[PDB]
């Protein structure tokens, strides 16, 4: 799937999607409804993190699989995204928690289809 990380489209490209087509992406992808729950999540992000992109659907992102992101800097940005209804937000952070401390960036968009949010990911 040719589609660039930070592109300025990127929610109107990724709305046509199915799973095998998000998995083709260069980056990580995650969509999660407004409360955190992740509804899905692309073969690319399981290739940077490590977590297996079956399994996590369904779990909180920030309460049970990305604890270190339930921080004023990732989580407090996407609740503030989420109930001004708009997000766009591109940042730095390092996970730590199941991994050597790893530097990525950040970017969160909110999607097009309802109650719901994405989380893109890439190496830096
Ligand atoms: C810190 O706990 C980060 C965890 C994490 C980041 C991104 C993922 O896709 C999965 C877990």
């Amino acid at each position: 799937e040719h589609v660039a990380f930070g592109s300025e489209d990127i929610e109107n490209t990724l709305a046509k999607m199915d799973d095998g087509q998000l998995d083709g992406l260069a980056f990580g992808a995650i969509q999660l409804d407004g409360d955190g729950n992740i509804l899905q999540y692309n073969a690319a992000e399981g290739d940077i993190t490590g977590r297996d992109p079956k399994q996590v659907i369904g779990k909180n992102f920030f309460k049970d699989v990305a604890p270190c992101t339930d921080s004023p800097e990732f989580y407090g940005k996407f609740k503030e995204g989420v109930a001004s209804g708009n997000l766009n937000t591109m940042f730095e952070y390092t996970f730590d928690y199941q991994k050597t401390p790893t530097k990525v960036k950040v970017h969160m968009k909110k999607a097009l289809s309802g109650d719901s949010y994405w989380v893109f990911v890439k190496r830096v």
